[PDB]
């Protein structure tokens, strides 16, 4: 019905829809870890493929959490939304990786698969016009999946974010290992069911990556961490809203970009 106890993220996102578009702009980025993105958009003004920028943002986000041991790709790897392929291309390059496919909607107003030659491109197989959500499961060892469109109604975001949830049950059946999957709207209360069944039945936990922008409240589901889901999230909205009521503000904490090198595997 209606007059439910509200949740700390809730009023984050109340507060950030009433931002100003200059408070908006000097508040996204206040704080938070940016990679120098320069060399990557040279990069792709020239075609330079053999270069080691990745495609997105994307990379640099996977390898925070690879790095911290949150998730170990391993084997074979699915990654659903592949996008451009920052991901899948990162992930080609750890040792353990075996193979990779990436399956992207693509179309208008989605990124398209790009082709590169990072190293280990070999093992990576990127395939544009897949709707994740109608495709049967397939097996692998390595789930990913970063699929999360954002909204100004977190009653949107919330039908969004059960749906990836749903969606990975049935790719987490056939064999996964290690998963790591983008929580869009973790404060939402359908997605917190949904998030406390899923950890029941597959483990793992919430964790926040430094990279993201305070502009939103994505956290990522990851096999390798753990605790009280309802804690992980309160203590990023707590986060979040220290960050929006500042007025010295200091911009982002900027560091070198992942280097993907080149050649086949
Ligand atoms: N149902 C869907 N099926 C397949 N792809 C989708 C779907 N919905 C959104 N996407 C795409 O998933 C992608 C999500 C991106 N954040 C992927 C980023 C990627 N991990 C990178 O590092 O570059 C978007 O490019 C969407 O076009």
């Amino acid at each position: 019905g209606g007059g439910r106890g509200r949740m700390l993220g809730e009023m984050w996102k109340a507060q950030l829809n009433q931002l100003t578009r200059q408070e908006f702009m000097e508040y996204r980025r206040d704080g938070i870890i940016e990679v120098d993105r320069s060399a990557a958009r040279k990069a792709r003004r020239e075609g330079n493929v053999t270069g080691g920028h990745p495609v997105s943002r994307g990379t640099a986000k996977l390898r925070w959490m690879v790095e911290r041991g949150f998730v170990k790709p391993h084997g074979k790897v699915i990654d659903l939304g592949c996008g451009r392929g920052g991901w899948s291309y990162y992930c080609a390059t750890l040792k353990l990786v075996q193979e990779v496919k990436g399956y992207t909607k693509g179309g208008p107003g989605h990124e398209e698969p790009v082709m590169m030659q990072s190293y280990g491109w070999n093992l990576v197989s990127l395939k544009s016009g897949v709707d994740v959500f109608y495709r049967p499961s397939e097996q692998s060892d390595t789930l990913l999946c970063d699929i999360g469109e954002a909204s100004p109604v977190p009653e949107i975001e919330e039908a969004r974010t059960v749906k990836v949830l749903q969606m990975v049950e049935e790719w987490l059946s056939r064999g996964v290992e290690d998963f790591c999957v983008k929580i869009l709207c973790p404060y939402m209360p359908k997605v917190l069911k949904e998030l406390e069944k899923m950890q029941l039945r597959w483990g793992g936990g919430l964790i926040r990556v430094p990279l993201s922008r305070n502009s939103n409240h994505e956290m990522y589901w990851v096999s390798g961490a753990s605790g009280n889901i309802t804690n992980s999230v309160n203590t990023v909205s707590q986060m979040l809203i220290n960050r929006m009521n500042r007025t010295n503000r200091n911009g982002p904490k900027y560091e070198e970009d992942v280097h993907l090198g080149s050649g086949t595997r």
